[PDB]
């Protein structure tokens, strides 16, 4: 199994991607042991970025690794398309699509049509970011067999039965989740790893609950898994997407810059409570020698 | 009482705003007794598009009439700024937002700034754009309260007690009902109208509903209401924002050209399953004397 | 359109039923203008009742009027069935049923032969009780027609476009809403009343707001519903079903003693802070001359 | 890691306890390794049942086994009370209620006073049983602390997340899952087991999923879960309730009678097909030498 960063998109003040200080964070998040990096997905702000910002994003990062799977979905095909065909010229793992947003009552045979036109003209493999809640539809494991050309799966979703359902309809899937709170369940139990989005400010802790739980050690997986999770609860307190920023910067040093409003920053006294409420854990953390500090 | 049509985007071919179908579309709606323009809606695809192409659709229809209602939220607040910003050099009733859609877990103090950093450059009045199953969100009566500066709101949600709602909490709100099937329903009960897709293909019966029932004619009212929830059903078979075009075609003879993709066309055979599924209503119509043949 | 309260079964303090209270509670009830008492129902505590306990509150309302719906639903048809039979002996409006409850995952096909069941043996007209909410499951008005033996429906549920779907499909049922906040509107929109809770303990306001909506005097019963709406929000804090009793004795002057457990009685501490935040509506209503005082 | 199984509850003809089949029943399930019997569960029809039913079966059952946990909870919580007192003269595991169900708009406060008072009364360790969609309201693993009482928790809900939370927080509690489909899942995660329905018909296999995780055997162990979810799946569509009779009569061989209507049996061609749903699932099973032929 392995862990995966759904990577942030880092902006200036004037509200255009940074783009070097996301080589900066893609550079250390390969250094701590990442697999692999989602790119302009949902900690990416992916549905705030234009077509052209999604392909800035795939060449800042593609500038430091291979080990890209690059997200071009949205409610303009004929962009997608477009996205797909583009990243022919770089030697990635994948492409990826969310299912359309927003608009509710879809048919079953429009969401098939959509994501099966990005299979017959993807020049790599094709991953499913299965989201209910943010998109308003549900690809389950059927309707992905249906589609019958994904080469794996990130599924975002408290319920584990419904991931584990990929792997049992589609037995040569990759299936991973997109829980920052089931790393260890889903390392013992058989499945691929995560899409963690706790990783961009905490690739230790990601890393070393996968590996405790891949050597059997379950009692201390999980009290690691634990740990992290009052990190991701903390950082729901102000918005997971917004806090991903000051998080970042605190845990890891560099500074990510802004996220692009509706997401709006954090302002300094967040800032501030969020760090009171974690550097107890840091703490811990260090003593744990999971953290350099 | 008002009807307010979410007018349709027409597509050419080429994945383009027809801008000639679309004055066509907008003149006939105007002559047959639509009060005002919902442009850039759900129902005109309106987070498919671009700032630039809701712009253009603005322009297209005040070269027709100025009774326009401006939709212009989405994930890049600065393009939702600029859009409101151009809109001083035109004479219309107001501007409108949904709430962010896709991202869940969006702080209340997040939303409540960003609608009100939309009135605070906003050169006309504010219509507050409520869906919350289309965005992951409720702005419900109290929050509007609290943004404090909306002059309407459209609440497409299927529950009136919470669209009463927001004439209890702010009793000089202008206040629409989202709904086709509560036309008889908002008139009879004191609320200001209804933003109703279907009165883009039968703004005939939707302008003949709310009059009945503003003569107090419940019954024939009710009755004529229950004839359009049928069409309404119909065109949810095959997912409405694309029979919608089929049924404009059908109804009132001018053809609206293209959805765009993820919002695909029906295809032949889906486009003559649902007339058949209407035509009997149609009938039912040119009798009480409501269509012409 | 009627007014019916679904009337809260008085308790001893040792969890009896208060059969002279019931009697008061309802003689009064029926004095102020109540067209109809729907007894077992969940303002009565219905699902907590023994079948032998359900017939002994019909027994005792029966000591003062006929006009009764007697819902006699729970997961042992057995004991409904005998409940129906034994109720010819009464010259009641007829008998009804929520829906089975508790067990997720029930066929559609079982619940029509539930209700089917019961049709077969009624020897009153039969009238469905729809609670999603309660019960988890929606008889919908398709539903309804499919069992095809309804006299009428109470249908508890914010969506009234679920509610009037019932008389589009089955135009001769008799159509009521479970909403106290919806009175008005059921009025004015020509459905046939509402099962309201409510009217337990403000039976005036109730009987009020029809009256101005069925006057057309719509500005002026929505008004009163407004304040109608602001009593129910302040009963659902400390437990709905709870403080209907303290509302009731504060209201009518009777008390009608205590709920059953795990429905708890408010405690006197909350029975005040009850009191101190309806004071200024009584004021309000006496000041208007619905309230005597 | 245990095994739980929620037991049948037989019934006669004339819809009475068959104590006899039930008695059958519970032998073969502890000869088979089933560590404890959940008495009065979902799967035994507990909310169906009176007071003195759910006192017949702990009596039936502990003729056989005293490895019971006796579910005594309903909508009378002076039965409660009566249950719980009198399992004193029982030596069993403990006792367990879930929340009361149907009423909706419950306070935590009585929620809270509820399941404290069934602690103040208990003699034996008290169990938590939490079935949200069944009952409305979620006893989360905060309130479970709040409660401060509870030995042990069975959490029926589609999210491990939610489950794990339970040992997070009350890291001695006994905490098990209501799912057949997570046995793999769970022992290999370090929960403590699964009450698990489909372990009334296939209690061999659910035994042996659990085995071979805990043996460390992940792939055979997801091997056999799939197969058992098939199973599960299969058991659906008719209703689960009510196929688990039907499945336990083919797999096991003895005959549990009849459930109580509102829970219908089966009709011989719901029967039919449900067998032929399974039966290449039980040739999987003997050839694998899990059952035999
Ligand atoms: O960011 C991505 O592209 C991916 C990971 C998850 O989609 C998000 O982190 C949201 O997941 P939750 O808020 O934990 O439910
Ligand atoms: O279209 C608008 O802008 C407005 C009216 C409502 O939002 C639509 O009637 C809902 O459209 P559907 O998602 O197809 O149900
Ligand atoms: O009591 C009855 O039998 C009837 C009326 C409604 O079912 C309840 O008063 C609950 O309705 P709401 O809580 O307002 O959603
Ligand atoms: O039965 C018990 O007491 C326990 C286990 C779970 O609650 C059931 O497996 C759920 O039963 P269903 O409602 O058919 O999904």
């Amino acid at each position: 199994p392995e862990i995966i960063t759904p990577i942030i998109t880092p902006f200036t003040k004037d509200n255009r991607i940074d783009k070097e200080k996301l080589k900066i964070h893609a550079e250390n998040l390969i250094r701590k042991g990442i697999d692999k990096l989602f790119v302009n997905g949902t900690t990416g702000l992916g549905p705030s970025l234009s077509p052209e910002e999604k392909l800035e994003n795939l060449k800042a990062v593609y500038d430091v690794t291979n080990k890209i799977i690059f997200q071009v979905g949205g409610l303009n095909l004929d962009d997608a398309i477009r996205l797909a065909k583009l990243s022919k010229d770089f030697d990635i793992v994948g492409i990826a699509s969310y299912a359309p947003y927003y608009y509710p009552r879809m048919s079953e045979k429009h969401l098939v049509k959509y994501f099966k036109t990005l299979c017959e003209v993807s020049p790599h493999p094709v991953y499913l970011y299965n989201y209910p809640t943010a998109t308003g539809k549900d690809i389950d494991a059927k309707v992905a067999k249906e589609i019958g050309c994904f080469t794996g799966v990130k599924d975002t979703i408290e319920n584990i039965i419904h991931t584990l359902d990929y792997k049992r309809l589609n037995p040569n899937m990759l299936v991973y989740s997109g829980s920052d709170m089931l790393i260890a369940t889903v390392a013992s139990t058989g499945l691929d790893g995560n899409v963690a989005a706790g990783s961009n400010y905490l690739p230790e802790v990601t890393v070393t609950i996968k590996k405790l739980a891949m050597e059997r050690k379950i009692d201390e997986a999980l009290k690691l898994q634990f740990l992290h999770d009052e990190v991701i609860e903390a950082s729901r307190i102000f918005g997971s997407l917004s806090s991903n920023y000051v998080l970042t910067k605190y845990f890891q040093g560099y500074d990510l810059g802004y996220p692009r409003p509706p997401i709006f920053p954090l302002d300094d006294e967040e800032e501030r409570q969020l760090i009171k409420k974690v550097e107890g854990i840091r703490a811990k953390l260090v003593e744990l020698k999971i953290l350099k500090e």
